[PDB]
RNA sequence: GUGCUCGCUUCGGCAGCACAUAUACUAAAAUUGGAACGAUACAGAGAAGAUUAGCAUGGCCCCUGCGCAAGGAUGACACGCAAAUUCGUGAAGCGUU
């Protein structure tokens, strides 16, 4: 019943799974990313990137 | 530069005439930028359970190939709270002309 209630449940494939993951990973990259650059921006340190 | 001048006129010089008439992306450089795999961590291969052949499609995505062949993971990407013009009924309660 367990396996029958998880399998209608889902409808996506490999590729719409890691997407998904990968949206949310580059969502927590990004947050990690602008509060390096906030704390860099706060204190004030003016690293350029490329 | 050379030759000819019944040129001065010596073998020294000068004069005249003739022929000959415009190289070089100008550097042995100074500069200026975008770039070599590939190593560093991470990262993991589509099709509604799982294991899988693939053929396409579209373009500010390319690589290998002489290729209008064929490969590159079906080469990769594409996965979207997929909302575009324009509304009306019926009673019910409350306030109003
Ligand atoms: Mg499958
Ligand atoms: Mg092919
Ligand atoms: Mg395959
Ligand atoms: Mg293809």
């Amino acid at each position: 019943l367990s396996e029958a209630r998880a399998r209608l449940a889902n409808t996506q494939g490999k590729k719409a799974k890691r997407k998904a993951r990968e949206k949310q990973l580059e969502e927590a990259r990004r947050l990690a990313a602008l509060q390096k650059r906030r704390e860099l921006r706060a204190a004030g340190i003016e690293i350029q990137k490329k």
